């Protein structure tokens, strides 16, 4: 981060007056004087070499060829064996054909095997190539990309706010233009992640799937049917009548991850145990998603609440689309860009059953928001309770 | 979009009454007198009063749902509709959970009346926190392992040693292989699932960038060497550099693309044996070598010695304003003078070096983000056929 | 019409470039290229922007011959050393009374007529170090007598109590001296600047916005009109302090100082004023604290009646926000921020029937007005707010 | 801030209790019965239950209210107390109201104990609604008419007659004067009532662009005209060119500003301060922007300091996070260097040597170039004097 540090900062004096035009061959070649012309010019090597109008002249080239000459005469004998001559040539960025080492092998005619600088000169100076590189190199790696692309598709069927209401999922291969009908909840996954990631290995992952069930400014519950084929969202309905937060909206995009399985047989602490139920998450973003809208997020935070010996995670997440996105780095920054939101979030959560009769909420951690890295290990250990439910059931 | 801000029909001001969901195959109804004594919807009573529905209001919506599967009007369901109704509520029914229900409403002829529907509806209430959990899926495999872009300096620059050289690190297994910048990344970077909308077009390729905002010392993606590695562009040992001025945008070029020599654009005027190029016109200065997802929206085309040389123009996806550019006619209202000095750059830059201006196709235009695409598909397939035309 | 030039293609007069002019028009004959350019085969322009090398004094003899030919309208060959003057003020030269006669002298045109050549000669050999000499001090001379104030708001009580209150200040940044306002009579409804460098074919749009309840909260405050300096203050009943019942507010809402709906103008038949600032909903991403004064940008306007009282919630937006440039006018919201008009509407349409009231009833069926109409419910409300103090 | 991520201390969690306000004037309390009932705080209750008090909850809390007016505890209110306590339980006396119950309720001991107070209060219901509002104001009328900066463009470009001319429209008569670019744009660009945070510094400045980004033809403010048109560098007729490549930022100068060392009379070769506004947009010649100061740069020339002040305009997406000059390498990397590489050698390509720079090149932080322009400013005002 500290590179930030080192633009602002002063430089040292290799930086404000230019170094010499060096070879690339290290302490293996002996520091030189600058040419001439830099002398003269009282500016570098390098910076007559980037700026100065004229291009090098011949007798500039010829010097700056001879440092590189000498620098693979590692041992001092005033000359080069025509093998190392090809070597130079390569290093010179002229990659030669078989025919044409032969042929200047020839043409040098080292009179005893020894090519002097003076005699290369005068060949590389004799056999000017216009290097529009010919040849073309097809050494790839080339490994294979085993993988259908998919797109989604999602279909809103019945009618809102009776029983008859669905949003279902689809899969259309797109390799095959066939479509297949999917689980939101287990086939959409769970991370995302590019084929090849081209993200600095520096830069860690973060990029979740978020399946939207309630719509920011919304009240009207609707659920992941986890009890119904393919689990498409359904709204909440008991005796044909709609249910409702009845405290307010929600004030945030509501929804859960795929891929994730909070086990009412798996202990978080004695007394508390998990809920039978995908973790949840309220991604904060300015953009309302539709009900069932699937967006890639950013994890952030979790906020953890414990209501009757079961651990209910609240995952504080933000969509990637979202134009402030990319100053969240971790839970952290959401009140610095976010003001409130943090606090109207738990708040929220601690007093919505209040208003229907019930108590404030309890938290864990007395109502802190953990950090990204801690949001994702909860996260991570759901998308295993999720693999090992899928597991019990294939024999069962 | 401006249904939101347009005025609202009468239905939805008031209110709607609840909806049986069983189409027009439901006698439109009359609102339950305590939604009438209100002054309320039904609607905006369930979801906005502070209190749920009392029972006799609950029987009376469940009453018009149960009327509504009575499609001939006869005055009660055979047992099989009865069960239809079950589901539709929502309440999972075995044909043993079944079984005890129709020996607990007894319907001597096989008649359940509403009532003795209700009545039993009320005397078997079940907290519903679903306990069989459904696994059917589609579940799709992925013999996929992700692999990490790697990419690493090697010598030092300004001198002939300078090369970046790029790998693929295994995510699963860890391992290391070099690859080729110029065959092994991707042109088109897709998502395995798509979640946007299908009606949204792809435009996210990999742009690799050889030459740096505001800087002008050349490098280039050395096809003539083994993995194509960035290397410096050194003529005779001394750097070379644009002596017209600084590039003032990342410059470079994307991979698995080719323009052939052996290939017309018209009559006159062939390929050139490049990646094709790109200027990519975000805010970011990209290190040398850098890899980045880019919108494409636009090119400018340039001829030289009776050869094409395309200038794609780009902006990393990470832009603040890329969201905003939609096509080339996008750029001049967020970057004005972006275009302008982009195409003045390139209409002049032999000239410090005793050459002319340059020549461009359609009178210097730059076409659109569809042409631009095209450009640059076809050339993808020029390096398909440059890539078969070998290994046989 | 500035986005398509830059997009589209250029005259053969901009791909090859042109001339140096006179600058002097039709007065000057079009001229053939010097023959340096002529020999390069790049305008003369080209050549003087990006050419490595300065242009030569022969280049420039012929550059400056054009020029002086250029004031010799008539063609007769020459020009009296009144006109020479001139063309040394045109040339950039300032010339004091003293070098004038000197210039007169030193060429000396014993007749009157100075040929270019006897100018060329004498421009040579006094040659000048421009650098500017004297200074021009003319300018207007707008004086700003008053102090510029800063709005300082205290706190005083406790929240969630009837002793809690938001103080309004003035402090002076050239004294230091702190005086008491009434956010609703002394803070400004127009933001204006002393000195708009914005451009004048952008109408202005920037208003202050006083908030009451931080979006995302329920707790009722109200700027206290009836109390002197009228500080925000929580509504109480009975000693318990009051909330929207309904749920949070969702946007940040507040009132726009100095204005003024009353319930003596009416507005449609048996439709008057709610006797109050006009209210406002500003929905930026950012929650203000509890009466921060914000400039906004208004977007819209709806209009809700109750009990023959025009109840207005006009829609703006923080200058500050991300997508503020973006939303020109009611209509971009639904672009911007979908669902946002509706659930606005919608949360006005029914925050009583919580509290067993009605569905609200709205103006023009509940359509959201635009900036303009918005804009002219505002400027209306300023004089209305004119003329309760007048009255007063 | 980090506040709201922490945890909360058990009383926030839990809920508070219906204060007083009165401050530790009054008692602590218990919280009502039907509040201990719910095993949830009367705040809580008052603020999300559905339900208001019901009568026995408002009378229990507006008794504990009416005692803290009792600060010595005599058990009874005098009269003159009641009023008061009306208005801070929320109900709107007026003068007719006030003689009204100061009778009515008849306190013929003029004691007014709680319970006589309340009985008063429920046989009593008054429409508050408000009759009659407060004009109470501070009357800080201050009269000026808004100017609106007019920029036109004279002559042809490229040639001795191109000019840019600067005016001011009076928004209220609608009459224009041609104004000077130099002396009368603002420096510092300010509210006449200023809303923004106190606590923030004000930081907001007139930039008037000269040579836009991404060009190379050289323009600069005419010190030497009257009005102090925006000319263009000509020179024998041929018009001049920055040769070591375009610049990549818009440069321009600071109005109201003066960089000279030094009488009575006039001066030479200095102009108002070079500035480097470095967002993405490109300005028109001339273009006046309200811009962001972040640092600046120092080159010596011979003996002289000649400041880049860098800044960045208000209007760019990223203006916001750049709070200080360590900010720039962060959002706009390689941007500082480039701004120092090119400042040390574009006299190179024509024959000249690197430049030097102050402080080894450092970039002075936001301070110390507010500083630098603050001098120039003064300096600036005895120019202004010095003649006049
Ligand atoms: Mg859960
Ligand atoms: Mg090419
Ligand atoms: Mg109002
Ligand atoms: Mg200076």
């Amino acid at each position: 981060q500290d590179l930030a540090s080192a633009e602002v900062a002063g430089l040292p004096v290799s930086a404000l007056h230019g170094t010499n035009i060096s070879t690339g061959r290290g302490s293996e070649a002996d520091v030189a004087e600058p040419i001439q012309e830099a002398v003269d010019r009282k500016v570098s090597e390098l910076d007559l070499a980037a700026y100065d109008k004229d291009d090098f002249t011949q007798p500039m080239i010829k010097k700056i060829m001879s440092r590189l000459f000498s620098a693979f005469d590692v041992t001092h004998l005033g000359y080069l064996t025509p093998d190392k001559v090809e070597e130079v040539c390569r290093y010179l960025g002229r990659n030669m054909s078989d025919g044409d080492v032969k042929a200047m092998k020839a043409e040098i005619n080292a009179i005893d095997g020894h090519v002097t600088f003076e005699k290369f000169w005068a060949w590389w100076c004799s056999h000017p190539v216009h290097s529009r590189t010919k040849c073309f190199s097809m050494v790839s790696a080339d490994f294979s990309m085993p993988y259908h692309q998919q797109q989604l598709v999602v279909h809103e069927k019945g009618e809102m706010y009776t029983p008859s209401y669905r949003v279902l999922y689809f899969f259309r291969d797109l390799e095959t233009g066939r479509e297949r009908q999917v689980s939101p909840w287990h086939d959409i996954p769970l991370y995302v992640r590019d084929l090849v990631r081209t993200k600095p290995e520096a830069t860690p992952m973060n990029r979740y799937n978020f399946i939207c069930e309630i719509p920011k400014w919304t009240r009207a519950k609707f659920e992941i049917a986890t009890g119904e084929s393919f689990n498409p969202i359904k709204q909440d309905i008991k005796n044909g009548v709609p249910r409702f937060y009845k405290h307010g909206d929600m004030m945030w995009n509501y929804g859960a991850f795929p891929q994730t399985w909070e086990s009412t047989e798996v202990l978080f602490e004695a007394g508390v145990t998990g809920d039978n139920d995908p973790v949840d998450a309220v991604e904060i973003g300015m953009t309302q998603f539709k009900v069932g809208q699937v967006s890639a997020v950013k994890v952030l935070g979790v906020l953890g609440m414990i209501d009757e010996g079961e651990m209910d995670w609240k995952v504080v997440c933000i969509s990637h689309s979202d134009p402030i996105c990319h100053f969240l780095r971790d839970i952290h920054d959401v009140p610095k860009f976010l003001p409130g939101c943090l606090d109207a979030i738990r708040e929220w959560f601690r007093v919505y059953k209040i208003c229907q009769g019930g108590e404030a909420s309890h938290f864990a951690f007395d109502g802190e928001f953990k950090d990204k890295e801690y949001a994702m290990k909860v996260i991570d250990e759901s998308h295993n309770m999720w693999h090992n439910l899928r597991k019990v059931n294939k024999r069962g």
